[PDB]
């Protein structure tokens, strides 16, 4: 009791709302989620206690590894006959280094042995472990050394890997034994939907809290499966709005047995001609227990989002508005003197088998009645090619009603080309129980597809729980922890599309978060960052509760980060509101005084970076901290790295704290840049990008990683077109000059292509940066997509002079020709992976990012990548856009 009350206070602090507010929720789905989700918590904790203490160390410090053990060709050529130089440090009480030359695919135990041999020569293996010097990353698992991300980065960047030898007992002692306690809250016939001979009818009674300045109003309604209507929309009779009452039964063109599992009532109160929506709301026609909704219901509605022309909002969240001081539409559903439940799978399978059997016995003339019917023997070779051709089309490509009939009719052949599944599912008649039942049985036995292809089936086009269950099973089987970490933002976002709180996706994500602390860390922060959003605050709040009960000791470390962030929010809010007009000098005096307060100073020191929890943030170097003069006035913050071997990585950790701007756009752009870079490297195309760390922690508040040893193009030129080339020539004298120009041209090529494809905000001297070694990169990816196509990054003469090595006619050179060749190969490489990028954007539609509101916004990428065109026409398109932007050259 006392232990639980203390734990509840900690969880309450982590999530930003008290636990007791969840206890007060009457909704049975909420209380059932809280109870039933603890099974996932139990399972996760058992795996942690399985092979203790190693399994606990693997949870807290998981291997930061790539998915593939294999290496590219150009990366292997940087090695010395398939070998790497590695420095292994040993602390003695002084720092003793031991330089080893070993095979890139050596196991940590072999690496430790070779270090002990060198120590012996100067005058056992299983008692030690390797730690990365300067941060809390360990090599606890027997992987090839090159598969560890730190090591592969050192090879690619041409740096020396510095590891530290540490005793196993030193690490294991630092990890406390967590004790997961189960909380206190853990303690008329029934007929099928299919035996109901009746059409769908819903009564609209009346609205309350209809506060407006607007002649008459009406309740628009519709029956939807995802974004797709299952019948025509039905309106009520018009009413002045002075009196909001109707009491009118709306009749829909759908037979009750034909209602699919994920069917939803979508509605809105509108005003008139120029029709305009006032408030909107969506309801699941079946509840979480598979029961059809019956009797009276009251739905609090939402305010209309900005820029939405449509009267209904089908893809908007389902369920009632938490704010009860809002338009509250009263509804009544039809009653059938019994509990109406959705039929179970055995009944569905029986009917599917019955339909399949009947269809196989259809004559030529019967099959001829419908283009959705087709006999098995009539499947020709040209049809098989057409199906194959349809499967290679991108997700935004239109599937015609003819192609839908075609796809459905050959659905059994579609099993042999399993990547076509998304196309087949949109060809299904979701308002026909005969078809849907057969689709379920095909989905049940459907072959496994790649995680990236499965991810599409979790977006807003695929609401059916069998479809989404199949997708989750593909992730469980094939998604690596590396790729899960990479796609975690998308997977968190598609939780919003789930009909119910308890589902297969959230169970999969929670288990991974509770068996891998690196995943758990960002899982927590992605959820916590949107707790202000009342669309998702209950779902995310309840999910966070279940995480915080089972995550173990890390809750306390998370609470250090939460308090640190809250203190920075509080200080920046005061500077923004109270002391915005004052000078840099006076604001800094206020800031230093407030931070040096006893409670603030402890809160802002000695915690883990939310950008990367392997980085320890020690004491604040307040002398190095700065308020910057840019928009929103971000804090440049500087902490000591308290790691014993900090000098070998970095002595100071610099982070930008920014309060006022939305950073979710930047997060998505930075993720995509990293994926683009990854595709280029695997294709033998070394275009070095700089996807700096960026984490939204809240409503228009977040953290940004500082790139060390970097300057803006304005900072170069301010101290003439040759100034930039002269700066790099001065910074890289002698033999290393060519490496700098080569790094500049390669990085410049990557950013030219990447920014053009994505439609990033206009580039200029203040938001383009360059490192000392020549590495060019961009900052502030505030806007993207169609915010005709644009060229955001225009290579002015400054940049072209660097590529051509100080030549006057830089446009006509072999260096520029090679730079163009990099851009063409880079552009076409991304073209081949267009589905991934389209899907990654499609999974983010549910977020409230104003640049990504509909599928029309994502269609910008279809234009920039030229997907309707051929590969040669795509190059010619790309060249034309570059030529017109630069006024000749391409
Ligand atoms: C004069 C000057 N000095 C230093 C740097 C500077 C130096 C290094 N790094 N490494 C990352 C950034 C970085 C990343 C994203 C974003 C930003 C900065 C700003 C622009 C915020 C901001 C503006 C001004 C100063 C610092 C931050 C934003 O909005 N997004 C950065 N910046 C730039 N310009």
């Amino acid at each position: 009791n006392r232990e639980e009350k203390i734990l509840n206070r900690e969880i309450g602090f982590a999530i930003g709302m008290p636990v007791c507010e969840f206890d007060m929720v009457k909704d049975p789905e909420v209380q059932d989620f809280r109870r039933n989700i603890l099974n996932v918590c139990k399972e996760a904790v058992d795996l942690r206690d399985l092979n203790s203490p190693h399994s606990r160390a693997m949870y807290v410090y998981p291997p930061n590894v790539e998915s593939s053990p294999e290496l590219p060709k150009h990366i292997y050529n940087k090695l010395d006959k398939g070998q790497i130089i590695v420095v292994i440090w040993v602390i003695v009480s002084d720092k003793q280094k031991y330089t080893l030359k070993i095979n890139h695919d050596c196991v940590p135990e072999q690496v430790i042995a070779e270090a002990i041999r060198k120590k012996t020569r100067s005058m056992y293996q299983g008692k030690y472990i390797l730690k990365v010097c300067g941060c809390d990353e360990y090599f606890l698992e027997k992987y090839p050394l090159s598969q560890y991300k730190y090591i592969r980065s050192c090879i690619m960047l041409g740096r020396m890997p510095n590891l530290m030898l540490m005793a196993k007992e030193s690490l294991y002692s630092q990890l406390p034994m967590d004790c997961f306690t189960m909380p206190s809250y853990s303690r008329t016939s029934t007929k099928s939907l299919w035996v109901i001979n009746s059409a769908l009818r819903i009564k609209i009674l009346c609205a309350t809290y209809v506060n407006v300045n607007i002649d008459k109003i009406y309740v628009r309604t519709g029956i939807y499966h995802g974004g797709e209507p299952l019948c025509d929309n039905v309106n009520t009779q018009r009413v002045p709005c002075s009196n909001p009452r109707w009491n009118e039964w709306l009749n829909y063109d759908i037979y009750i047995p034909d209602l699919p599992r994920a069917a939803r009532l979508c509605l809105s109160i509108c005003s008139v001609e120029e029709h305009c929506p006032l408030a909107w709301g969506n309801i699941n026609l079946f509840d979480y227990t598979d029961t059809l909704v019956s009797g009276k219901m009251a739905l609090n509605l939402w305010p209309v989002p900005h820029g939405l022309e449509d009267l209904l909002n089908p893809i908007g969240v389902t369920g009632s508005n938490p704010n009860k001081e809002t338009p509250c539409l009263e509804l009544e559903f039809d009653w059938f003197s019994s509990v109406v439940k959705f039929p179970d799978m055995s009944v569905i399978e029986e009917h599917a088998n019955w339909s399949v059997s009947r269809e196989a016995g259809f004559s030529y003339s019967h099959a001829g009645l419908s283009n959705r019917l087709a006999r098995d023997n009539e499947l020709r070779e040209n049809d098989k090619e057409q199906l194959k051709a349809i499967s290679t089309r991108d997700p935004l490509s239109e599937i015609t009603e003819q192609e839908k009939d075609f796809l459905w009719s050959h659905r059994h052949y579609c099993v042999t080309i399993p990547e076509i599944l998304p196309k087949l599912l949109l060809s299904v008649k979701w308002n026909s129980r005969d078809e849907v039942a057969q689709m379920y049985c095909l989905v049940k036995d459907w072959p496994p597809i790649k995680p990236e292809q499965a991810m599409e089936l979790l977006d807003c086009n695929y609401p059916d729980p069998m479809v989404r269950g199949f997708a989750v099973r593909c992730l469980e089987k094939y998604l690596t922890d590396d790729k899960l970490s990479q796609y975690l933002i998308q997977l968190v976002q598609v939780l919003k599309y789930e009909q119910y709180l308890d589902n297969l996706l959230v169970r999969f994500l929670l288990k991974k978060a509770l068996t891998n602390q690196r995943i758990g860390h960002f899982f927590f922060w992605h959820l916590k960052s949107e707790m202000h959003n009342k669309t998702v605050s209950q779902r995310f709040g309840l999910l966070l509760e279940s995480y915080c009960r089972a995550c173990g000791m890390y809750l306390k470390h998370l609470n250090r980060q939460v308090e640190a962030m809250e203190k920075l929010i509080n200080l920046t809010d005061i500077l923004k509101q109270e002391k915005k007009d004052e000078t840099q000098k006076v604001q800094m005096k206020f800031l230093v005084e407030q931070m040096r307060r006893p409670d603030f100073m402890d809160a802002l020191q000695g915690f883990l970076s939310p950008l990367n929890p392997a980085h320890q943030l020690g004491n604040l170097r307040l002398e190095e901290c700065r308020i910057m003069s840019s928009a929103k006035r971000p804090l440049w913050l500087n902490w000591e790295n308290p790691d014993i071997m900090s000098e070998l990585l970095f002595q100071n950790n610099e982070i930008i704290f920014k309060n006022g701007d939305d950073l979710r756009q930047d997060m998505l752009t930075l993720q995509i840049i990293r994926i683009m870079e990854n595709i280029w490297q695997n294709q033998g195309l070394d275009l070095r990008m700089l996807p700096y760390g960026c984490l939204s922690i809240g409503d228009c508040v977040g953290l940004i990683e500082v790139v060390r040893n970097s300057h803006t193009i304005m900072q170069i030129q301010c101290k003439n077109s040759h100034t930039l080339h002269q700066w790099l020539k001065d910074k890289n004298k002698g033999e290393i000059y060519d490496a700098a120009i080569d790094l500049f041209t390669r990085s410049c090529a990557g950013y030219c292509v990447a920014t053009f494809i994505l439609g990033i905000g206009d580039r200029h001297n203040s938001n383009i940066m360059v490192k000392d070694d020549g590495q060019l990169f961009h900052i502030d990816f505030g806007h993207f997509l169609d915010h005709r196509e644009r060229v955001p990054f225009v290579l002015t003469q400054d940049f072209l002079i660097v590529i051509s090595k100080g030549a006057q006619e830089c446009t006509k050179t072999r260096e520029f020709e090679r730079f163009q060749e990099m851009c063409y190969k880079a552009y076409l490489a991304i073209r081949q992976h267009a589905n991934l990028f389209i899907n990654l954007f499609s999974m983010m539609l549910g977020s409230g990012m104003p640049e990504l509101q509909s599928f029309d916004d994502i269609a910008y990428i279809r234009k920039t990548l030229a997907l309707d065109k051929t590969e040669q026409e795509a190059l010619e398109y790309f060249m034309k856009q570059m030529n017109d932007a630069h006024h000749g050259g391409w």
